[PDB]
């Protein structure tokens, strides 16, 4: 198989990896007036991974992708079954088996009201602006905004980690059908585990589905100077190598919670000291499966964000069904030295997180509910993993095997994401948004 690459939304596949990332969220107040400013937005704006893999200087000045929610669809007459169990009837209908508490989801996420989303990446706010303004004249009376949430890479040495500090956007699936490198330790899957209609999606899909994906969305609010005081509050106090300064002991722990330390390195493959260089390496900082540690927690706990969200050799083996892309965008202020001190949340700040697959509940929503949730997963270990300490919701929030040299031990660790809302999308292949879409 060939991927048309011109033809297939490129935050999908290639991810848009730009500094700044607005997500307009909107309703469709008039299907004819939408449709027909449609046909003329998205030649002119809608990214391909074709022009995502180009050099720079063949590239606009900012990207625009566009997904639509069940009632979305249903609003513009797009009545064909696409074959998800959850995208129906989308996420707040969802987030209780999720494991979200309801009473912090906010409008306009608490119900299906949201019929879109516009995401816009680029590297300044100048230029986010101004296809964000760009799109509210294009569309005009056609649509209404919901909410806007806009996000921004870190800065400094910061740009790439998420607010608690860690940086992301390592591990991704690499799918066959196009010409790409694949790092050491890379999945590779066939492209149907991302993209509807292709080879390893066993959904049912119509043919005009065919190249789109399915976005799982989540607003996460995080709690970093709270995340902070737990980690130093339950310093760990020595490892393998030594004892542990507190602050030393606090790194370790949070390394420990996530399975890498915040530089990158997989704690698999630096297991009592931070390898800043490891971190940076894209042909190291991935090489690892866990065959090393299937049975005992001393170079990683079996409950670990990474390792639960996937497992590797924890499965026996390769899995291609489980895998899915992210591009996720922080959101937010710097935490400052008086919130770190005082221990206490003061601004909204978080993750604006964005996961694709061909089927949400292979996807997203196994690595959450069959995975994370599950404290007796991963299966056949000498101690109970316990719960996902990160993103985990099952309460009690008890995860075992944090401190290496003390297995038994167990951590009742508070909440730090909260999600604040979410949907389920689909994006179409390009084609489909201007010959199916907008017919
Ligand atoms: C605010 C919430 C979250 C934060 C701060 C966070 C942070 C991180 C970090 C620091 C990494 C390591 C970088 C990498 O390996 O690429 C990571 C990896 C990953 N996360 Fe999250 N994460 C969050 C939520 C989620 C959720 C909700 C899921 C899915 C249910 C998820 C799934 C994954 C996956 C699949 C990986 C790559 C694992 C691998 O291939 O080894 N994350 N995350
Ligand atoms: C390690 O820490 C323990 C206290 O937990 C202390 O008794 C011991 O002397 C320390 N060892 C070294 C080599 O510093
Ligand atoms: C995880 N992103």
């Amino acid at each position: 198989t060939i991927l048309p690459l011109n033809n297939i939304q490129g935050d999908i596949l290639v991810g848009m990896k730009k500094q700044k990332e607005r997500f307009v969220f909107f309703q469709v107040n008039d299907a004819t007036s939408f449709k027909t400013a449609l046909k003329t937005y998205v030649p002119e704006r809608i990214t391909s991974a074709a022009i995502l893999i180009s050099d720079p200087s063949q590239q606009p000045l900012a990207f625009v992708n566009l997904g639509f929610s069940n009632t979305g669809l249903q609003a513009l007459g797009i009545t064909d079954d696409l074959g998800d169990a959850q995208f129906p009837d989308g996420q707040f209908a969802d987030a209780a088996n999720l494991g979200d508490d309801l009473s912090q989801w906010v409008a306009p996420f608490t119900g299906t009201t949201i019929h879109g989303v516009f995401l816009i990446g680029s590297d300044q706010d100048d230029f986010l602006d101004q296809f964000t303004d760009d799109i509210s004249s294009t569309f005009g009376s056609s649509i209404t905004q919901v909410q806007a949430l806009s996000g921004s890479a870190r800065p400094g040495d910061q740009a790439g980690h998420e607010h608690f500090g860690f940086l992301d956007g390592i591990s991704q699936p690499s799918v066959t059908g196009w010409e790409t490198t694949v790092f050491p330790g890379q999945a590779v899957v066939p492209p149907g585990i991302i993209l509807t209609g292709r080879d390893g999606d066993t959904g049912t899909r119509p043919s005009w589905a065919l190249d789109g994906s399915f976005m799982a969305f989540r607003h996460f609010q995080q709690k970093v100077p709270e995340f902070n005081a737990y980690t130093l509050a339950n310093a760990i106090p020595a490892n393998s190598a030594g004892n542990l300064t507190q602050q030393e002991g606090a790194e370790f722990l949070g390394a420990r919670m996530f399975g890498r330390w915040k530089s990158g390195a997989p704690i698999d493959l630096a297991p009592t000291a931070d390898d800043p260089a490891l971190g940076a390496d894209p042909q190291r900082n991935n090489n690892f499966d866990y065959s090393d540690t299937l049975t005992d927690e001393t170079r990683c706990p079996f409950g670990a964000h990474v390792r639960k969200t996937n497992p590797r050799q924890d499965l026996g083996g390769p899995v291609d069904t489980f895998h899915a892309m992210r591009s996720s965008i922080p959101y937010g202020p710097e935490t400052s030295d008086a919130e770190l001190a005082s221990g206490v949340t003061a601004q909204d700040r978080g993750l604006l997180f964005v996961e694709y697959q061909s089927i949400i509940g292979n996807g997203f929503r196994f690595q959450q509910i069959n995975w994370a949730n599950n404290a007796n997963f991963p299966f056949s270990k000498p101690i109970t993993p316990g719960i996902e300490p990160i993103i985990g919701q099952t309460t009690p929030r008890t995860v075992g095997g944090l401190d290496p040299l003390n297995q038994n031990e167990t951590f009742t660790v508070p909440l730090f994401v909260i999600p604040k809302g979410g949907e389920y999308f689909f994006l179409p292949s390009i084609s489909a948004l201007t010959a199916t879409i907008a017919a």
